């Protein structure tokens, strides 16, 4: 029974596009017998149908609100900050230098926006672009575009998404400016074994 | 005043990363006293946001409900669909169940891929329910399966560093049409013309 069966699998999309598919091709190889059963949500809706049923495990950034669950944190992932090679101004960023409307960040609804506001610490909304954006794709060809910058997991930077980009990578405003992720799971779970399986598997994939 | 003031321009997912930054750098450029407000949103969403005065320009597809808005068909899309590098050899039902890769129904795209191809057998689907075609990409370069992709992701460059190849898929009309919508009682008409021929000349 354990590492077989159907598991409903969660996974957020600023997580999934770069983990996801080497989460499913290991599981395909070394656990055929299970069927991962996925899908792509934002954190609320994700937790909510861990709540209704609809999922068994999810696949988060883990500061949110998992009240009635069981979360076990599997890694971290450090915030970058990503400008085109050409508007190098200084590696110690003052977020009161940059222009306006010229940091570009997803809608509220995507936790890595919270995160990476939090974690490195942009205290100034007014530099905040008015873009309600959803895909960080999106914002890597407009920060390519001279339109401006933005914060980048690092997940995301290790899988080629800076690729065919003339960007550049600074670190940003410190004290702690990371990421934490993590799997989530109901408390009245038959499944321990694989889902502590899984969180070893994704923490040895998060290198 | 045509391209001067505030402009609330919506922009599906399907479209946003492979045309989106080159619209609003000719446009910042050419007429940089017009600001674009930009969102990405499900195709849905973005006639509600319209409808209640929330956005006043779509970007989205030709074949979805406009009713009551005025919609312009700015170019076309071939829908291509793409396999790993050693997986390979008119596309018939030789392929397994849960095999090809299909977003939610949330996203346009589905509804204009199963339409444009002829696809009648649901059971060849994966239950992804996905909402990114990027997860999609690197789920096939995994040897996991098929998906459909719009030619504007492949000319943006989504197969690269991947192990993809593009196969026409069996469709009569295998290709989505794109355009502009927005409300039939507006009196930006010239600045929404402008736009459409941008985008048009950009597609």
């Amino acid at each position: 029974e354990p590492m077989t069966g159907d598991i409903r699998l969660g996974c957020i999309p600023t997580i999934a596009p770069f983990l996801l598919s080497r989460v499913v091709k290991q599981c395909q190889q070394a656990y055929p017998e299970m069927s991962l059963l996925l899908k792509e949500d934002t954190t609320e809706r994700l937790l909510d149908a861990l709540g209704k049923g609809e999922l068994d495990l999810l696949i988060l950034a883990l500061p949110v609100d998992t009240s009635g669950y069981h979360s076990m944190k599997v890694g971290i992932d450090p915030f970058k900050m990503v400008i085109h090679k050409v508007g190098g101004i200084h590696q110690p960023i003052d977020y009161q230098t940059l222009p306006d409307e010229s940091i570009f960040l997803l809608q509220s609804e995507h936790s890595i926006t919270g995160h990476a506001i939090t974690a490195c610490q942009l205290g100034d909304s007014a530099k905040v672009n008015p873009f309600a954006a959803t895909s960080l794709h999106t914002l890597v060809q407009m920060v390519n575009s001279k339109l401006g910058t933005t914060f980048l997991p690092q997940m995301a930077i290790d899988a080629g998404i800076l690729n065919d980009t003339d960007l550049v990578v600074m670190t940003p405003p410190g004290e702690a400016p990371y990421r934490d992720i993590g799997l989530v799971w109901r408390q009245t779970t038959s499944r321990i074994l694989t889902f502590r399986t899984l969180g070893l598997l994704i923490q040895k994939l998060l290198t």
